[PDB]
């Protein structure tokens, strides 16, 4: 018998030691098993395999219990769409672009790489320790992990056209955006007036209006009685918001936004650009970085601060 040995681990932090044939495959010995992403269950060991570690797929309770303790998710297929991406985003470059880690356009990433600036900008805990220990990796400049696991968490492939709203919504939801209450007010002239809570990703996402300021001073929504009512903010708890609406031409000033999300062309195959509010105005095209003092363009997501926030109404 002819036998390397190798770690298996669902996390890479638990590492098992494992004896394996150089005559059997990895498949045939621990299910499937994969490489820095590169799938060789189908494989059999190479020498300048010794003491490596290999990703396997949970065939015990052990394996099960520290997938979900590291991924939060039981999802069979979880680990598979995760190591089909690294495969791709461990290629990818990601340039240090205005002081954020960008990357360079490849596989039609750029809702991506506009997820991935906009990250580095607001405040947020991920619940995942798989999530957390990539999103503080990919902030120090290493970001392959972070973008996979993006791919594999959102239900995407390579390649795949993703819309940055979408992205952020599922982010969010496997973020800790407990405390995050939103209070709304809605005003029918017959129905009269119902003031409603919102809490977690509901809290923080709109759409229908970019501008923060519009949505504290009301906006027009179909009332279930058939008249228009007003729709206002009351409170927002949140260290930030996110209000979206399709794209159209928007003014950017200079310290009244965080980011935005720049989106150019037809419904799902358009290129999206970064706009972020410093100094001045950079717009962050995966490597490309241009700046301006003003900005008229069509934008589709823009991102503000916040604390604690009550109308004067
Ligand atoms: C880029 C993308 C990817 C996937 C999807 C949806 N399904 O797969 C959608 C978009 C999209 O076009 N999003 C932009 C920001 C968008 C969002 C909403 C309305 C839009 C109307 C016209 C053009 C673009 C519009
Ligand atoms: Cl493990
Ligand atoms: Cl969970
Ligand atoms: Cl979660
Ligand atoms: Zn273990
Ligand atoms: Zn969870
Ligand atoms: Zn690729
Ligand atoms: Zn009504």
């Amino acid at each position: 018998v002819r036998t390397i040995k190798v770690f298996t681990t669902v996390d890479n932090i638990n590492l098992h030691t494992q004896v394996v044939d150089m005559s059997m495959t990895y498949g045939q010995q621990f299910g499937p098993t994969y490489l820095d992403g590169a799938d060789v269950t189908k494989i059999k060991p190479h020498n300048s395999h010794e003491g490596k570690t290999f990703y396997v797929l949970p065939n015990d309770d052990t394996l099960r219990v520290e997938a979900f303790e590291y991924y939060h998710t039981t999802d069979p297929s979880f680990l598979g769409r995760y190591m089909s991406a690294l495969n791709h985003t461990k290629k990818w470059k990601y340039p240090q672009v205005n002081g954020l880690t960008s990357i360079k356009w490849a596989d039609n990433n750029s809702y991506l790489a506009t997820a991935l600036l906009t990250l580095q900008q607001i405040e947020l805990k991920f619940n995942p320790p798989a999530l957390q220990d990539a999103y503080y990796r990919a902030r120090a400049g290493e970001a392959a992990n972070f973008c996979a696991l993006i791919l594999a968490y959102c239900n995407k492939t390579v390649g795949e056209l993703g819309d940055v709203r979408e992205t952020m919504s599922y982010l969010f939801q496997h973020a800790n955006l407990d405390s995050c209450k939103r209070v709304l007010n809605v005003v029918c002239k017959t129905c009269g007036q119902q003031q409603t809570t919102l809490k977690g990703v509901e809290a923080v996402m709109y759409m229908g209006t970019l501008s923060y300021e519009q949505f504290k001073k009301g906006v027009q929504i179909p009332c279930t009685c058939g008249k228009q009512a007003t729709k206002y903010l009351v409170q927002q708890e949140s260290p930030f918001v996110m209000m979206s609406a399709p794209p159209a031409q928007y003014e950017l000033k200079h310290g009244t936004f965080t980011c935005a999300s720049e989106y150019t062309g037809n419904y799902q195959c358009g290129h999206y650009k970064h706009i972020t509010s410093k100094e001045t105005l950079y717009c962050i095209d995966g490597a490309l970085l241009t700046k301006s003092s003003e900005y008229k363009g069509p934008i589709t997501d823009v991102f503000y601060k916040e604390n604690s926030y009550t109308t004067t109404i």
